[PDB]
């Protein structure tokens, strides 16, 4: 075999055009519901939950199906988790007696600027966006688990292990619903004796809650020109691990943040370190890097691992034990990047569209609120008559009206010029100055709205123009390698199936990427999926994709300079097995 025809997924090579599928029967069974939700995350659950609450209250019949990639609810949830109860309490005011895991109220807020050798404390005032009074630090994965339970209790039909891989359209052109991934296909594309076609879930309205950079929404944006009046979404990559530390250095309810070292003024990013108070002396810590970074030699992961060695942070994990690892991409575009949320037959909610309060690093509370509103507005239209036709799929335009008048809108508006102010000659340090001027003093009142530099993908410089970064070697106690890390994420997929990291053209990673940027996919991926392998013999290399290690963070679909990669879902159930991350 060859070069090696790295891509074989049906989305790029339709099996309706390859002979090997000549006699297979593609007939799918189908299920009818009123509302189908895609993604069992905080938003998707909020929507599902609220819809069944409304149904019960006015006692009417509502079938609500919720699909999820994860083997089980919460398995794919990754966050640091500092929660603003606002939307959650709205949905579950009775939460304290029903068991929800909000057990760590924030007690101390800290923030510092790091240099190679020192930590410079920054005062945090009562107006600023890094305040956390009345907020809780949680284990998002557990909370989501808890929510799924309530949902199930309310009568929501949850289907974990089922990934939506196809968008179903009606003949008029509106969304009819989705189809779950098929199963039983070999790495090469050929159907296995165990081939089975996925499920078809038809609804009047489909909710898309795929989170940050969902793959369905990605094609949804094109189909209905949803990004027509906004700037492209900009992202960051968040790396995280869980630690068990010395009870002596545990300070429950403390929330830490930092900026600076090991990053250079022009690379947006920082850490977060949260002391849980759920029983064990447990720490939730991480690092974020803005995927708008310029140097091809930069590695988010090596930066993270390198960060824990700062003399202000190392002592705290000194003699501790790391028990988990994971990564997820997050939104940073904020206000300027919110697209049109509705189209005939479906809605967008949560971080798929993007309601992230970047400076606060909070996107859970808004995510939930959007789910609440979505649910209310959809109930409002199935409970009425007044037909909007020639779109067999409803267009719940009222969802967007209501979202714009909620606190969500004004919250994101108020912090819209913070991230953008980081593109000055002072990089993020200038952004800090902006926060003290225009926000602490004017609470974001300024009569203008700054713009983003554009897509994160064209922000990379050619390798020959940059200097490579010399990262330390992991000591195996504070900093670890990539493979032990992937191991601690619990991620796994059936090996015999086409790689879900699809390529539009199998030649650009070697001709363009390795050539010009020196293969950045080998470093921006936090799970070592892409590697450039020497060729059997002659010269050059070949790209080897170890799809089995993918932790579904979506960073590659975002950062690839050649926008040649398109993340798609692998058989349902595959992926990380996160527990309380
Ligand atoms: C490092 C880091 C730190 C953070 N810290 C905070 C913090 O302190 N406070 C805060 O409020 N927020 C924080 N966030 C943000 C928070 O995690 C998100 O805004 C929030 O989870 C977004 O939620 P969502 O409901 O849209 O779904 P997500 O949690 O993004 O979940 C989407 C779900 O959909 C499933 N899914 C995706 N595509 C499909 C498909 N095709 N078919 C089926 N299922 C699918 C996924 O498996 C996933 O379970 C942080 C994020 C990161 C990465
Ligand atoms: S291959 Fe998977 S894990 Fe690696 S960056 Fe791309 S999405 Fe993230």
């Amino acid at each position: 075999c060859k070069v090696p025809r790295i891509t074989t997924h049906y989305t790029i090579y339709p099996r309706d055009q390859d002979k090997r599928w000549e006699g297979v029967n593609m007939e799918r069974f189908a299920e009818e519901a009123d509302v189908v939700i895609v993604g069992a995350g905080p938003a998707g659950l909020s929507a599902a939950t609220r819809l069944k609450q409304l149904a019960a209250q006015h006692e009417k019949d509502l079938r609500v199906c919720l699909v999820e990639k994860a083997a089980h609810i919460g398995a794919h949830t990754l966050s640091g988790a500092c929660l603003d109860p606002r939307a959650f309490e709205e949905l579950f005011p009775d939460w304290k007696e029903k068991g929800a895991p909000l057990n760590t109220p924030v007690t101390e807020d800290r923030f510092g600027i790091l240099t190679e050798k020192y930590r410079i404390p920054v005062p945090i005032l009562p107006g600023l966006p890094m305040n956390n009074h009345g907020n809780y630090v949680v284990r998002l994965g557990h909370l989501v688990s808890w929510m799924g339970e309530q949902a199930e209790a309310l009568g929501v039909e949850v289907y974990p292990g089922y990934a939506a891989a196809e968008i179903l359209f009606h003949e008029d052109g509106s969304v009819k619903g989705i189809a779950t991934n098929d199963v039983g296909i070999q790495k090469d594309g050929a159907p296995k004796t165990t081939f089975e076609r996925g499920l078809e879930l038809h609804a009047k309205v489909t909710i898309f809650a795929e989170g940050c950079h969902g793959h369905l929404a990605k094609q949804l944006y094109k189909k209905f020109d949803l990004r027509a009046n906004c700037e492209p979404q900009t992202y960051g990559i968040g790396l995280k691990e869980l630690w068990v530390i010395d009870e002596k250095k545990w300070k429950p309810g403390r929330v830490d943040h930092t900026v600076g070292w090991p990053l250079d003024r022009h690379t947006y990013g920082g850490s977060f370190l949260y002391h849980l108070n759920e029983g064990e002396p447990l720490l939730a810590l991480g690092f974020v890097v803005g995927l708008d970074y310029q140097n091809p030699y930069l590695s988010p992961f090596r930066e993270f691992q390198r960060w824990k060695h700062h003399p202000s942070i190392k002592p705290t994990l000194e003699g501790g034990k790391r028990i988990a690892y994971g990564a997820r991409a997050l939104n940073e575009g904020g206000f300027q990047s919110i697209p049109k949320l509705t189209f005939p037959g479906g809605l967008l909610i949560g971080c798929s569209p993007g309601f992230m309060n970047v400076p606060k690093i909070k996107g859970t509370h808004t995510a939930m609120k959007s789910g609440t509103l979505a649910a209310e507005s959809i109930f409002n239209q199935l409970t009425s008559e007044n037909l909007q036709s020639k779109t067999i799929g409803l267009h719940v335009t009222e969802y967007e009206d209501n979202l714009k008048n909620s606190w969500v809108w004004k919250e994101l508006y108020s912090v819209r010029n913070i991230r953008p102010s980081c593109h000055g000659i002072l990089g993020v340090y200038g952004g800090m100055i902006y926060t003290g001027i225009f926000y602490w003093i004017f609470r974001g009142m300024e009569p203008w709205t700054l713009k983003h530099k554009g897509s994160d993908s064209d922000q990379l410089k050619p390798a020959k123009d940059c200097t490579p970064i010399e990262y330390p070697k992991p000591d195996g106690q504070i900093s670890f390698d990539l493979l032990s890390s992937v191991a601690l994420s619990g991620t796994n997929h059936e090996h015999d199936q086409p790689a879900h990291l699809t390529l539009k053209d199998d030649s650009v990673p070697v001709n363009r990427n390795l050539s010009i940027y020196d293969g950045p996919e080998q470093r921006f991926c936090p799970a070592g999926v892409y590697e450039f392998v020497p060729l059997e013999q002659g010269d050059g290399f070949r790209l080897q994709i170890n799809a089995q290690n993918c932790v579904h963070c979506k960073t590659c679909d975002i950062k690839d300079p050649s926008q040649n990669i398109n993340w798609v879902v692998p058989e349902g159930g595959g992926g990380p097995a996160y527990n309380g991350m």
